[PDB]
């Protein structure tokens, strides 16, 4: 088949490229490249850059020659044209046309390592002994598990796959037999033998991608550090084909991550491949939690501390790893990220590892697009950072808003750039500026009738389409085409399965299966003229086509969404302060303009004047109260929730398009923009349940509220799903039981009404004391165990948690319990005044109950009243105050006043 | 740079200044402080307000350069 690369690096003046041959075999080659820079020429030339200035090509014999040429020519004060990073240039020239790839040949390894030690194993110190490796490979689809029979900590026994298959009831590890069948186990008595064998395995099948959970946290940083400390620095370098491995610390962030960069293998941390491309906010991002959220599989409950699990049940340990590694593969199958890293890398004609940083991706795509059209890109001018205006968040007046209609416009920044042509070479000049208030309401005169503009006070041509606009249009068009192909395959598969259910008995024959295109009726009949087995084979082919189409669609989504995060960066070569501010504040003007227009329309339709309905929006969304219109209509007309939602949706259709369409059209001509693109759709709505006195939906501050969502993006709900964000229900400070209680209280506030909140309050107070103290314990992280306190006693200003930490530490002096380690599950409990400990709170790691010497003392000296006050009373009270609801009976005489 | 693109240790001193001194003298070096020219200098500017060392706004008036030889 056609050639395609899997890893491209630079050594000396040569480019080393690993490529798959025409027979599906992997090989390495080294090419002495010939870079082709571009420099201004006075005479006429075909290579006209984006500005229009002529340019001519200069070719070099060596890469280092061009490297020297860049600085030599720059020091005289002239601008170079072309690429500075030749990897993209090499990939572009070597392939040029579209690249066809089969995911199968790309060996995607996977690895998770488990080590045991007294304290938390420090990826950088690397003191402990690596005793479980469990390498995975895609080509061989086999889990090569390496086990250290004899370890300094303890010498364990062997591992039985048959026992692992057996359930815990019998005494096994209930590991799916399929994984066990695909597990090539090998044990080792010492450490050097196992680590050298891992080196050899990594040498025999050099992976192209090396994913896994937290790979750049406790895996790569440890595997590399250990082999360097036990086998010397020379053998550690065998991990790379080029033989070049490097480490750079990132103290910029609080976490000291000694991230590694093995050359030839694209280290792609699945944790950071997930936090970026998932758009799903789990409360915690540990592997077990995310696996349960995604795969729905539940981890087997385990006993004791992790560091001891090896010596108690080593047969449990190794199987715990065999399932741990495969959980990542299952998450992959569900989400298909490695079929997206590959797709984006090959569509952008760039190395794999660059997928992480959007600037590189957009740089690659932009270069290829202009290249074909005989153009040459500028050079990255140096700039300085500025704190240009952030998002404009509207004003939340934390009053109950009953039902609201929440809508925002899709793809703000690409639409802005499309409609204002904001591009480096389309900037004309600066027109006189007016205060934002002037343009925000149109009181200012028209900025011009010649070129489009922004509230930034600049000028932008209309008859010349920029580079960013054309390119964003191309990506939008590709997204739409691929989505349409995906749905075409969808109806294709639906028709095929309907034919299957109709029945089809004939001979077996697979015809030419055209992909990403709907079949005709005649072709459908011809396919119905085969066996059921052929029908299922074609269904499988359609599934593969659907996976490819879905990967392309999500690729386009990812590309477009991460655009404004590049044009607003100082290292993206098309950077300008004026443009980076024009996009932002044009967005601001747009949102406030639609705010003013919707206020005007609502006032006109309702007759009243000076009424504010927009609440708590952001630079994308507006949440209209839309309450008074229904009052004018009359709620007596409705008899069920669904009818109310129906009139809701019909009025939304009647209101959004006819009003907001023209309410952006007049802005467009007002701004003399290219075309109107900004459009909005009613994303969500929050109807209070019919016939109940629940408030519907309230707010507390900026970006904190609750919403009784009934229809999110045309996806109707049989029962409402409340949309919380910001309150204590999500933060880890509140215990899980109290978090669920808070959510229940929120639902009761929004849906039922007044009496429900107080009765739930009474019930919760009743059951708050009797429950176990751990599920109400405020468990937190111990960060500074010794920074604040002078000597045991909290000397200087002490954080609430640290005082309890030191209290428990000084309480167990000689008690024979392991003192606190930083980061432990230490739970802070306030204590009643006069406790024998000598403080107000105590914090010890969770799982260790109070010793009988102090258990009764703490139980009698516990202060649930304070705990209850801060954990539930305060959060609920503030929400109720912002909800116009009294969570405690106030003992009034209004019943007796009338 | 060549050997740092294939990851082989480049053994040997990489600060030529140290290497030059070692090869130029080798044996223990006998010196004489009398023939080395140390300079002691202090200055006092005609500054009404004390200025920055690199931001000069007041006229220099003090010349001092004590010598050893």
């Amino acid at each position: 088949m056609k050639e395609f690369y899997i890893s491209i690096e630079t050594v000396g003046n040569n480019i080393v490229e690993r490529y798959i041959d025409e027979n599906g075999k992997e090989r390495t080659r080294e090419v002495e490249y010939l870079p082709t820079m571009f420099r201004h020429c006075k005479e006429e030339s075909k290579y006209k850059d984006i500005y229009g200035k002529n340019c001519a090509p200069q070719k070099f014999p060596s890469m280092k020659d061009a490297r020297d040429w860049m600085k030599r020519m720059e020091d005289i004060g002239l601008e170079a044209l072309g690429m500075n990073d030749f990897k993209l240039a090499y990939i572009s020239d070597t392939y040029g046309s579209e690249i066809v790839y089969d995911r199968k040949f790309v060996r995607v390894a996977n690895c998770d390592i488990e080590v045991t030690g007294d304290k938390f194993p420090d990826p950088m110190k690397a003191e402990y002994e690596i005793d479980a490796i469990t390498h995975y490979d895609s080509i061989d689809d086999r889990f090569y598990v390496f086990d250290l029979l004899n370890s300094m900590y303890g010498s364990v026994s062997k591992w039985d796959a048959k026992l692992a298959a057996k359930l815990d009831c019998e005494g096994g590890d209930e590991v799916p037999q399929e994984i066990l069948d695909r597990v090539i186990y090998m044990p080792f008595d010492n450490e050097r033998d196992m680590l050298m064998e891992y080196i050899n395995l990594w040498e025999q099948k050099r992976p192209a991608i090396f994913t896994g959970w937290n790979i750049e946290g406790f895996a790569v940083p440890y595997i590399m550090n250990r082999v360097k400390m036990i086998l010397g620095e020379r053998s550690m370098k065998r991990f790379s084909p080029i033989g070049r491995v490097k480490s750079k610390l990132i103290q910029n962030m609080y976490g000291s991550k000694e991230i590694y960069s093995i050359d030839g293998v694209s280290i792609l941390d699945y944790l950071d491949l997930y936090k970026k491309f998932a758009f799903t906010n789990l409360p915690s991002f540990s592997l077990e939690s995310v696996a349960q959220h995604e795969t729905k599989k539940g981890k087997l409950p385990y006993d004791g501390p992790i560091n001891k699990l090896r010596e108690t049940n080593h047969q449990r340990y190794i199987s715990y790893n065999i399932i741990d590694v495969e959980s990542v593969q299952a998450i992959d199958k569900i989400r298909g990220f490695i079929d997206l890293v590959l797709s984006m890398s090959y569509y952008a004609k760039m190395p794999f590892s660059g997928v992480m940083s959007p600037i590189k991706t957009w740089d690659a795509i932009i270069f290829n697009s202009l290249k074909g059209e005989h153009k040459v890109i500028p050079q990255q001018g140096s700039h300085v950072k500025q704190s240009f205006p952030g998002a404009f968040v509207f004003e939340p007046k934390p009053i109950a808003r009953r039902y609201i209609m929440s809508f925002d416009l899709t793809s703000l920044y690409p639409s802005i750039i499309r409609q204002v042509n904001i591009s480096p070479e389309t900037i004309r000049g600066q027109f006189k500026v007016h205060p934002i208030h002037e343009y925000i309401a149109g009181t200012a005169p028209k900025p011009s009738d010649e070129y489009s503009c922004s509230p930034n006070g600049w000028m932008y041509d209309k008859h010349q389409e920029g580079i960013i606009p054309k390119e964003i249009a191309k990506v939008f068009f590709q997204r739409k085409d691929w989505k349409k192909k995906m749905f075409a395959e969808e109806m294709n598969a639906e028709a095929i399965k309907k034919i299957i259910m109709k029945g089809a008995g004939s001979c077996s024959t697979k015809p030419e299966v055209e992909r990403y295109v709907k079949f005709s009726d005649d072709f459908l009949n011809e396919l119905s003229n085969y066996t059921e087995s052929v029908l299922n084979s074609l269904i499988e082919e359609c599934e593969k086509a659907a996976t490819l189409a879905n990967t392309n669609q999500l690729n386009r989504k990812i590309l477009i969404n991460s655009l404004y995060g590049a044009l607003g960066n100082i290292h993206f070569r098309y950077y300008d302060l004026r443009n980076a501010t024009a996009i932002t504040i044009f967005g601001q003007v747009g949102i406030q303009w639609i705010a003013r227009k919707i206020n005007e329309y609502l006032n006109k339709v309702c007759g009243t004047n000076d009424e504010d309905f927009i609440a708590a929006g952001d630079t994308d969304s507006v949440y209209v109260c839309v309450d008074k219109v229904i009052e004018k209509v009359g709620l007596d007309r409705f008899k069920e929730q669904n009818d109310l939602v129906e009139f809701m949706n019909q009025f939304g259709k009647k209101k959004m398009e006819p009003m907001i369409d023209v309410a952006y059209r007049e802005l467009c001509d007002y701004m003399n923009n290219r075309e109107h693109l900004m459009h909005m759709d009613r994303e969500a709505i929050s109807c209070p349940p019919l016939g109940s006195k629940g408030v519907g939906g309230f707010w507390k501050a900026k970006k904190r509220y609750a919403l009784n969502v009934y229809d999110m993006e045309d996806k109707r709900f049989a029962e409402p799903h409340l949309k919380i964000m910001g309150m204590e229900t999500q933060q880890s400070s509140t215990p899980k039981a109290v978090q669920e209680a808070l959510e229940e209280s929120i639902r009761r506030i929004l849906q039922e009404g007044e009496e429900s909140v107080q009765e739930y309050y009474k019930n919760f107070e009743k059951e708050y004391r009797q429950l176990d103290y751990k599920v109400i314990a405020e468990v937190k992280t111990a960060n500074d165990i010794a920074k604040y306190d002078d000597k045991g006693w909290p000397g200087f200003k002490c954080p609430f948690h640290i005082r309890g930490v030191l209290t428990y530490r000084r309480a167990v002096s000689g008690l024979g319990v392991a003192p606190i380690l930083d980061g432990n599950k230490v739970m802070v409990l306030p204590l009643r005044e006069g406790n024998p400990f000598g403080d107000k709170c105590i914090a010890w790691p969770s799982g260790t109950e109070l010793p009988k010497e102090i258990r009764s003392d703490v139980l009698s000296w516990i202060d649930h009243s304070t705990l209850f006050q801060k954990s539930f009373v305060k959060p609920l009270a503030g929400m109720c105050e912002s909800a116009g609801m009294d969570y405690e009976e106030k003992a009034s005489l209004d019943f007796l006043f009338g």
